[PDB]
């Protein structure tokens, strides 16, 4: 087990911007996938590689699958209210890649909704939540080695990597730092340990 | 009156008609958001402007952010604790609302719940809490000058203008008036002091 090269999807957004940051710190070959390049940050850590393109694009999506050891999932679809497969057909192609390209590993965000009982869903969240389920059913029938990591809120809490990780279910604290969140995307890379589990991150700010 | 023109979320609420009275009192030029089944009653005081619509409608926002000078925020759920999304979502169009017309006051009213242990937060209040959270962030991201009030219950007591305002921390009482508490959100357009701040007003009255 020795995972240098990852792909990132959804690496411009909040959680994806300092997982790519610490990736790239902590030494990763990183590849991101962008629809456009100027968001990316000019100053600070970069990755190694830039594909422009779209998860809903199979091409893009396998020249960014290919000759990695891993891949990290934190696509999100922004603020879509009603129906919207977004998420889900892009696991779909990143399933596919990962598979004509031998990648074995995938640590996917979805949502802790999906360990809480469906009432708990706000009305308007309920078709991103329904895609993340769909999302998480790919990746689940898939047989690759998948960590279904399902957070609490996203803070912006500074990075403490003393959190809570509670297995196949949730956990007594309610937020999770995006630093946070992104330090154990990547610590998921580093056991199998989670692998065919679901994922519950969380912790004290006081 | 340096702060004169100002838009009022929230009017027909609780707090938010109190608030109202006490603004055109106060020679305020205010303009509320009402939902076209839920205008402020006949007697009352009377703004300078009603915008009928939804505040989780970009344009009915835009509509009545257009020009003013600071922005008062009391939207809530009445007495239901459902899951929701109408407070994040309508500080989001708020925020982006007043970045459109060059406002950078925003005073606007969540929980002292966001400075508890989550833990002990009721359970029958987590789903209402959780999107106070997601308001919070909206607005701390935002970049503009936001007064974060966070109030313990709201209570029928007088106005009396002699409340605590305990700022980043809970106060040393449990209950803060409807009217002190609006009596504060207006006090909160006169002064730069609570701008970043968490404040919780509180009191006791006898
Ligand atoms: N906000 C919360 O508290 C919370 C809580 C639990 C779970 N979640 C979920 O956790 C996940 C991560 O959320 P986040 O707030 O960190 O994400 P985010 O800031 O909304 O960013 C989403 C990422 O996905 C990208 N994306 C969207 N559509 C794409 C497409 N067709 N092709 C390629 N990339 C696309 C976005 O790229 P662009 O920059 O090009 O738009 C962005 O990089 C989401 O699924 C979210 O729903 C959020
Ligand atoms: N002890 C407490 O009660 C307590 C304690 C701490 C914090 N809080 C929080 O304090 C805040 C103010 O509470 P409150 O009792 O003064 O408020 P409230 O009586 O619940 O009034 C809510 C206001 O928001 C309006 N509103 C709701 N949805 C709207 C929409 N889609 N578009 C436009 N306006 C909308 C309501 O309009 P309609 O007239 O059309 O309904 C009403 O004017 C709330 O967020 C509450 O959660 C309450
Ligand atoms: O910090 C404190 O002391 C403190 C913090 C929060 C409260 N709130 N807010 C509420 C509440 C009610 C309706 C909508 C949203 C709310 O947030 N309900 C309570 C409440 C909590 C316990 C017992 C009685 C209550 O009325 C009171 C005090």
């Amino acid at each position: 087990m020795a995972v240098k090269k990852i792909a990132i999807f959804g690496a411009t957004g909040q959680t994806g911007l300092t997982t790519l940051a610490q990736a790239v710190q902590a030494g990763y070959e990183v590849t991101v996938l962008v629809r456009d390049s100027s968001r990316l940050p000019s100053e600070g850590p970069r990755p190694a590689h830039v594909v422009v393109g779209d998860v809903l694009q199979a091409a893009d999506v396998d020249k960014t699958v290919a000759g990695q050891d891993a891949v990290i999932v934190l696509l999100g679809t922004r603020n879509d209210l009603s129906p919207t497969t977004v998420m889900s057909e892009g696991a779909r192609n990143i399933v596919a890649a990962m598979k004509a390209h031998g990648v074995d590993k995938v640590v996917a965000c979805t949502s802790a909704f999906l360990l809480w009982d469906p009432t708990k869903v706000p009305p308007r969240l309920q078709a991103v939540t329904d895609d993340h389920i769909r999302m998480h059913k790919v990746l689940r029938e898939s047989g690759l080695k998948y960590v279904a990591v399902m957070p609490p809120h996203i803070g912006d809490q500074p990075l403490t990597g003393a959190y809570t990780v509670t297995l196949d279910g949730r956990g007594p604290s309610r937020v999770i730092s995006k630093h946070d969140l992104g330090h154990f995307m990547l610590r998921c890379l580093t056991t199998d340990e989670y692998d065919g589990h679901s994922t519950y991150p969380s912790h004290q700010y006081q």
